[PDB]
């Protein structure tokens, strides 16, 4: 995947976050810090927050990453759309997992109830542990796929199965 696609996945809380433009930022819900008033150097006073169930969206009342350019954010893709899942792991190893994306789904997965777009790894025949499949610390990580000429992010991390074939994109 494209140098300036992983300079937008910043650590965030208990997972990740994703810089679509220099003033807005996505991520997973449950891994925001509960306590924080302060998100890069700004107040919340500073900042539109967009919040639909395990999706987060930050706008900001100015350019914190000035370097990017803006890109496409969609609700979701077309089911069968092969996305990457951007995973920063231990030391500077960069896991883009392959991903091919359902419906719409509900789930309960460890006792809780998760609402987003559906997806199987194609890693592995179950992906199982961290060498072929998702670990909680991945949440927030971005989904994203080239169409004709260039990239679009659909949504970000929230959940993984038991058995771990099964991920789930928070969307728009
Ligand atoms: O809508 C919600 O609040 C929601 C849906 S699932 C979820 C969630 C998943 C995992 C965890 C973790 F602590 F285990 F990481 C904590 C909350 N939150």
């Amino acid at each position: 995947a494209p140098p300036t696609l992983w300079s937008r996945v910043t650590k965030f809380g208990s997972g990740w976050g994703f810089w679509v433009s220099p003033t807005v930022f996505i991520t997973t819900t449950h891994v925001i810090p509960t306590s924080a008033k302060e998100f890069f150097g700004e107040p919340l006073t500073s900042i539109a927050i967009h919040r639909a169930g395990e999706f987060t969206l930050f706008r900001f009342s100015k350019k914190i990453r000035p370097d990017l350019t803006g890109m496409i954010l969609e609700e979701g893709c077309p089911e069968g759309t092969v996305c990457s899942v951007l995973i920063k792991r231990d030391s500077g190893e960069l896991l883009p997992l392959a991903v091919r994306m359902g419906a719409i789904a509900s789930m309960r997965i460890q006792g809780r109830l998760v609402h987003g777009q559906s997806g199987m790894l194609l890693t592995g025949a179950n992906a199982k542990g961290m060498d072929l499949g998702t670990i909680p610390g991945d949440c927030g990580a971005p989904y994203v796929y080239k169409r004709a000429n260039d990239w679009v992010v659909c949504g970000v991390h929230a959940a993984a199965t038991k058995s771990g074939n099964t991920v789930v994109c928070a969307v728009q």
